[PDB]
């Protein structure tokens, strides 16, 4: 079995990209056109994959990763469309850049060039860029660019209806997945992220997406935020709401990662989560890079807690592998096409 | 040993408290005077309290409950003073004779006067009538009295200073809570409960609040939000911010209720959490009513999950007794005078 983390950022970045991005957001205040991009260097990307995820992947045993932009730094909230798609078009290029320099190792999943002010009209332009051009798998999907105050429709509203369409022709999944907080009320990694996993989940839970686009499928990373430490309440609304079952209404849909930093997390989400719903992911090098002193391993070191669950090798390699391949049907298939059959 | 909910409101109310707040908020909008407050009986509230809590209090073999207005309906976000201190009043008031008709099971803890407009001025004010006057031992204090958007300073701020000095003086706790979402993507008792569980405790780990007012109290209900499932992750961002250990900075301030309507989650509360920081909690006819049909018992009976944990007896005290006698001492006082000691 392959293991496959489901769930990781290029983070670690060369200098010259961050550069440009604060000074194109420069020129958007300045009512300014944007310089040129920098010609980045193929090796200056080597580097800072061979010090940073490669080297983690080869110490703790992976095969490769799905692999997007920093998701701290999408900021779609700066600014408008004109700052956000040649933005996001260069934060993809980058993710198209390391796949072609390490082909084997990583898979592509793109952002999107979304905005408080527009539609998902440039995001499908975008996204079919990624996917049909550039061999990308699948999307991050944000469902509040505004950057804190959830203030965008559920995703059960038609206003993302032109885009769940071209998913289900591309046939790729989203990982719903929020940006940088300016909400000063808000920590990003610590509260943000949490909070809009559990807000989608319980946004789908109030309408019935799926049953509009059947083969429409969402992961909601962080273990889901915290809908599986509260499973029974969510089960609980289902009925006090006269809704379907959550097995029904939406876990042939929904998927979790297993970016929990700790094994009781980790016990507890395979305890109430079925084994097709939950994908390997750790999104190392992210929002907590350092040991943890009481086990004396990383925290984000998500494999070392998944094997030691007591599962069975079938259950295993629906984890590491087969939930993720049947989820990503282009990367199931570009691995059976190199003979790696499952 | 002593069996006492920390956590319930007020949800199944007389009727005429109800059919008032709609005129009350019909008048505000037509610019009207609010009708007068219909005159409401004892036994219209014993009705209620008799039919409701006090029946579940009896099959569920707990002593009493710490008793406060009811959260949905709180809601400053309608709209001005003038609304949220009348509205406050009746609903204290409400709790102040409940207590009376049975102060053998109820204590009171009192929700304040919060509106996005104001300062902690009136709310301070009415902190003084429910404890001195009235006789309350806490108080529930809303983070985002906008009601949505989490559009208010955190809990680390000086704005609350001013009103976290009059707890001190008076020595009360304040259970962290917000109320009814005006917010479509966004539901209230499954999702904003849930996220500002955890942006509050993430707020207070981003400062030290503890080390200007050491004595200081909150409760986080719902097991803390997302918390201890991701306690790991907590754990591993106070070194990511050089922050003290949350045990430290945090933990003898900071506690959690056992409002988790799962045994799965309850197992976890009580392997990550410390004991000394878990108080029993049920909110029984509160936001999930039903039964759960996978154990044949309800969703919110949560003594039943504390008793299945495999604890010790002084463990099993604190939760139950121990902990909330610590947390309020004027309930603690309280029960000594009756001749109860621990
Ligand atoms: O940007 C960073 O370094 C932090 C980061 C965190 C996450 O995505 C996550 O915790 O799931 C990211 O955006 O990649
Ligand atoms: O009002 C209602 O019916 C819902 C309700 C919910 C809560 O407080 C909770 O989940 O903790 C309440 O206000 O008691
Ligand atoms: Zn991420
Ligand atoms: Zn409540």
């Amino acid at each position: 079995m392959m293991i496959i983390d489901c769930h990781g950022h290029y983070t670690v970045l060369p200098k010259a990209h961050d550069e440009w991005r604060e000074q194109q957001k420069a020129a958007f205040k300045a009512g300014q056109p944007a310089p040129p991009y920098p010609e980045i260097s193929d090796d200056e990307i080597r580097e800072t994959i061979e010090a940073n995820q490669l080297r983690l992947i080869k110490e703790r045993g992976a095969d490769m990763t799905i692999f997007s932009p920093r998701a701290s730094a999408m900021a779609p909230h700066v600014g408008d469309q004109s700052v956000a798609v040649p933005w996001a078009q260069a934060c993809n290029n980058l993710i198209a850049r390391v796949v072609d320099l390490f082909p084997e190792t990583f898979a592509g999943v793109c952002m999107l060039p979304q905005s408080p002010e527009a539609d998902m009209t440039s995001s499908i332009a975008e996204l079919e860029r990624c996917v049909n051009e550039l061999g990308f798998i699948g999307c991050n999907l944000n469902p509040d660019p505004g950057g804190g105050h959830f203030k965008h429709p559920p995703l059960t509203d038609r206003f993302w209806y032109p885009f769940y369409e071209k998913m289900v022709e591309l046939d790729v999944p989203a990982m719903i997945h929020v940006s940088g907080s300016c909400n000063p009320a808000m920590h990003a990694t610590g509260a943000y992220y949490l909070a809009a996993d559990t807000i989608a989940f319980m946004q789908l839970l109030q309408g019935n997406l799926f049953a509009d686009f059947p083969t429409l499928r969402f992961i909601i990373p962080h273990g889901g935020g915290a809908v599986p430490y509260h499973w029974g309440r969510f089960r609980g609304l289902a009925d006090m709401l006269k809704q379907p079952s959550l097995d029904t209404l939406l876990m042939n849909n929904v998927f979790f990662d297993t970016c929990v930093y700790h094994q009781p997390g980790i016990n507890l989400l395979a305890d109430v989560i079925d084994n097709k719903n939950i994908l390997f992911g750790s999104q190392m090098v992210g929002a907590v890079r350092g040991i943890d002193p009481t086990t004396g391993h990383y925290f984000d070191d998500t494999k070392r807690y998944i094997d030691a669950l007591d599962i069975s090798d079938q259950e295993r390699h629906a984890i590491f592998e087969g939930n993720t391949r049947r989820v990503f049907p282009r990367l199931d298939a570009k691995l059976k096409a190199r003979g790696l059959l499952e």
